[PDB]
């Protein structure tokens, strides 16, 4: 599934990451707007052999079992599978485990790298939530 920019924010919204560990709804956006252009079926093979999957890029290598990313964890206890689901459950999940693992979002590069300091409220600017 591909969603829209303010069908996400409301799905998010829903599923509590709302400034889950402080940070704010649009953060949230603008890190699925680059991690996935906001595709649930996104996927990216790692230089490590980890695989990044859903609209949070969530990685193999701690975060769920794809079978094929040898000395990996499953902290989310979910098959990577899940997170490609039109339902983001999953995703939501396991990102509230993955930003209270100590470095809050900067988890996600692409969230340091294009959101971090941005005026990320544009991301939900318009959004009826
Ligand atoms: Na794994």
């Amino acid at each position: 599934k591909v969603f829209g920019r303010c069908e996400l924010a409301a799905a998010m919204k829903r599923h509590g990451l709302d400034n889950y560990r402080g940070y704010s709804l649009g953060n949230w956006v603008c890190a699925a707007k680059f991690e996935s252009n906001f595709n649930t079926q996104a996927t990216n093979r790692n230089t490590d052999g980890s695989t990044d999957y859903g609209i949070l890029q969530i990685n193999s290598r701690w975060w769920c079992n794809d079978g094929r990313t040898p000395g990996s964890r499953n902290l989310c206890n979910i098959p990577c599978s899940a997170l490609l689901s039109s339902d983001i459950t999953a995703s939501v999940n396991c990102a509230k485990k993955i930003v209270s693992d100590g470095n809050g979002m900067n988890a996600w590069v692409a969230w340091r790298n294009r959101c971090k300091g941005t005026d990320v409220q544009a991301w939900i600017r318009g959004c009826r939530l």
